[PDB]
């Protein structure tokens, strides 16, 4: 919920990266449905931390839809 340095949170973060990059942009609710419903609070915590760092952004309110940022995609893809 805070333990961003744990193996467990690194695994949730890569599952989020994998989904947002290879599947699509997503609500947090849909990420939990795909990654594991019992991990919703850690998914929310990782998204908030990635947002603070400019690696994802949220779009809209009901619910917000999470997207990879251009800064993050530039580390992953060619222009
Ligand atoms: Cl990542
Ligand atoms: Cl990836
Ligand atoms: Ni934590």
């Amino acid at each position: 919920g805070s333990h961003m340095a744990s193996l467990d949170m690194a695994e949730i973060k890569e599952k989020i990266c994998d989904y947002l990059f290879n599947v699509s942009d997503s609500s947090a609710l849909n990420l939990a449905k795909n990654i594991g419903l019992t991990k919703a609070r850690d998914i929310n915590a990782v998204l908030i931390d990635m947002e603070r760092q400019g690696d994802v952004y949220r779009q809209g309110t009901t619910p917000p839809i999470w997207h990879l940022t251009d800064k993050k995609r530039e580390r992953m893809q060619i222009k």
